[PDB]
């Protein structure tokens, strides 16, 4: 029988469809970026869109060591345009600073129910989320100081591409 | 500029949202399976999962090949029950076999366009659909063989728990 | 369920049949070969008999894929007299042509119906054909220059002994 | 010149082609098996098909080592259907007992015309036939015991599927 | 004697023709290339040169596999002068685009003829031409994007100047 | 700035030139022979093309090194049929012959420039011509001795068609 709360139950499977768009929102992000030509930002995003598919079946998994069920949710339509590559990365940005606030609303809801297990299960995404706000505002400051030159975002597309 | 044609090239876009659809359904079906303890059965849609998801990225890399690009579309909610193991297996044969229609009616298409190229690179996933489809009936036969035997379930939930 | 139509399966079931009948052919050319003391003619022919084999194991394995099944038919007997060694490759020769033509039928009554996936799977047997027609005619070129020369006729049986 | 007396080049020719039909036979078997979804049995029959052509092959080289030549004949139509598993390994060891017997009637033809090369060299099919005969009665065995239980006939099939 | 008809031979002999000017345009490239200073442009057009020679002789073995023959027809003079890089580059494109068309027409002519061996053959060739458009529409962004830069045009040369 | 004379270097540029002709004027040879089923004689001339193209490209970055610009003319259509073997190599000896005196006469002219660069550049022209027209002498005499005689052309065919 599951020993999560429904109430936790419901916030981890959110969470899980959470991860599933944010992987989708990503590919759409390489969909866009491989319509301008930015080869090597486009594969970032593939790789970053694969990286979101791991923090789902994590979730996933947790869900069921604790007697739970996992119900996928619609998909909502991402993006597939931005008013450049500075945009695209903004967005990017946001979305992951609203991840890590999910996360955190998920934690304090397992903290007030003494739900101890699932407060310790998400300590690794709130370390993981300072990592990858970090990598994309290192990426925005790299393109502020471009400031558009594409000598140097040929760098970068170059750089970004070499993602393992 | 692009050299399939835009209505090619929603074909295409159109199979590939289908085939992400499909990798959507195979994770449904692996939530079904854990939830009802077949830890095998789920293994093995987790991996059909991924292989789905390879199927979706080929069609990506083909459109922008040709020079179209890609619009990810909203995905649809799978079902997540089953009336038991041979229902959901069931389920999936008959959605492999609506994918090979969808992939019949754009060889069919491109075929009438003249676009050999698309009908070329459409030939891997008629091969392809072939070994999907009779994989999902041996699966089928060996369950009406077990007749509900736990015995025989069991060995058969080992034995596709061990797909690489 | 078969999903091929039962025109489709009895042209395949038909085309084992003579892939069968191929194989016994070049084994009775073999008896010829070895009658008149050509042991390294009688060696080409028994691994060209193993090959139709796999041909029609090839042809076998598909009926089944798309779930029909095989019926093994009467063996008609094969000729055992030539009246020389070009002869029997001649009769060779004409004997590919017809298996071509058996096989363009079959890929134009698939067509015909929209089945695209018997007429994939035909591609090999088109091109695998083109290369034993010319295996063939290269041995008769070089037969026809020996020109009934017992000296060039042994060069040519020690080298198509040697085949692997 | 020929050394064996027609009448043994006969029975030898006679007993290569009734080797030519237990290949085809067993082959047929194996459509059997496939089409009722024993890939295992049928796994075993395709390769007593390959053996029974060693044999055959066996007897072809000693009639040419004798200075005889083969004449192969038309190959009668096997059976298709059986009535279940133990049925068709029922047909084959009938069928292996007949083949001993044939060989027998080999060996005492030829001792009674003091061809004892001949009768030598029928020796190693002799102690083959027993072999033959033996395995198919212990698979026979195993299928009593099986009793029809699916749970131990899968045993079987994988069993028998092993073979190299 | 000959499988194919004239009609298809004259067509692929007029296709080998077109592949040997194919690979002495790409050499003129190079000797522009040379002329401007950029020897890993250079490089990468002689490389380009071979390969198109390969694409010859695989329409002359193919010739001859039919039982058809080789007639070497002159090779009119290619351009010498571009109006730059990208120039160059997008005369590139349009030639390969241009070839594909002419093995589209090949493969119409031969399905109209049921010459199923021939249309079999193209596709190679079909596949081919999609990667060899695509190999030149890469380079073309990547010189589109820049714009004249002579500090990423220097690191494009080396680049291409690297292919093996 | 261009160090040769535009005399000399014309006379470079058409000498590169008259090595491509020479280059198609093997593979037609190959296309002849080929044609007459000697597979041999056809690699042999094959790899004749080859190094003529290797010549040609001794030419071009010589010119390129002296500061020149290679400009390619059209080819001419060569002969595509002799009147036997011997034929062909008479014909392949005259043009050498013809190839060693259109060196030597770049070479004089150089000579009276006192462009020494180039004089010593060709030396090593002068010293494979030797051995170019050598060894079609020696095919020639091996083609005298063997008289038409079919046995004695296999071995030559298979000899030749060992060329690495
Ligand atoms: C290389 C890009 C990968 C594609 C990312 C697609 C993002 C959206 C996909 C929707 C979810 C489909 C189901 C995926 C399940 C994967 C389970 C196996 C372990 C990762
Ligand atoms: C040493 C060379 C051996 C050549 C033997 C070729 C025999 C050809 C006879 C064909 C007719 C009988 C076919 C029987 C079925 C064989 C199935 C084998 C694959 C499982
Ligand atoms: C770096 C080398 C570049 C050389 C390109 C030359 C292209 C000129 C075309 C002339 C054709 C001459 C015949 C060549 C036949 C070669 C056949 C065998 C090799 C595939
Ligand atoms: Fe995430
Ligand atoms: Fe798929
Ligand atoms: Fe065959
Ligand atoms: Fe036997
Ligand atoms: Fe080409
Ligand atoms: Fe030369």
């Amino acid at each position: 029988m599951m020993v999560i709360s429904e109430k936790v139950r419901k916030a981890l499977n959110d969470q899980l469809n959470r991860e599933i768009y944010s992987s989708y929102l990503y590919l759409s992000m390489a969909t866009y970026f491989d319509a301008e030509g930015f080869k090597g930002f486009a594969h970032w995003m593939k790789k970053q869109a694969q990286e979101e598919l791991t923090h789902a079946m994590k979730f996933y998994e947790y869900i069921y060591a604790r007697g739970g069920r996992v119900e996928l949710e619609a998909i909502e339509k991402p993006p597939s345009n931005w008013n450049g590559i500075k945009d695209a990365f903004e967005a990017a940005l946001k979305h992951e600073e609203f991840v890590t606030q999910s996360i955190y609303n998920i934690l304090e809801l397992a903290s007030e129910e003494k739900d101890h297990a699932t407060v310790s299960f998400l300590k690794w995404f709130v370390d993981e989320q300072v990592e990858e706000e970090d990598q994309v505002r290192e990426i925005l400051d790299l393109l502020e100081k471009a400031n558009g030159q594409m000598s140097v975002i040929f760098q970068l597309d170059r750089y970004l591409g070499q993602r393992e």
